[PDB]
């Protein structure tokens, strides 16, 4: 088959939200249909009785961030992807993940909270 071009980042977005929403849309009908059920295996929540099915490409992207966030939502989908054998997607999500905090005693530079 031979695959590849040059880079990896398909859609060059400016936020983790788009990186996650695109990952759900990129999934096929056979992959998403199976990945949807795998969600409960990772979430282990009470999302049943017409809850899991209620989710979607958009609802899932909003729920994943509302329940955890944009930085954590990307780590979750990546953990489930390994089960479905899809390094292609795992490499994409892994590339998008803003989170670098060094020291927690005198970590002062400007104000990573409001400013």
């Amino acid at each position: 088959g031979s695959s590849g071009s040059s880079g990896m980042a398909l859609a060059r977005a400016n936020s983790p939200q788009e990186a996650l929403l695109w990952a759900l849309n990129d999934l096929e009908e056979n992959s998403f249909k199976t990945l949807k059920f795998h969600l409960r295996d990772v979430t282990q929540f009470h999302l049943a009785r017409g809850e899991l099915e209620s989710l979607s490409q958009v609802d899932l992207a909003s729920k994943l961030i509302s329940m955890y966030g944009a930085q954590e939502a990307v780590r979750v989908v990546s953990r489930s992807l390994l089960a479905m054998n899809l390094m292609e997607l795992v490499d994409y999500l892994n590339q998008v993940c803003l989170n670098d905090y060094r020291e927690i005693y005198r970590e002062h530079v400007s104000g990573p909270s409001s400013g």
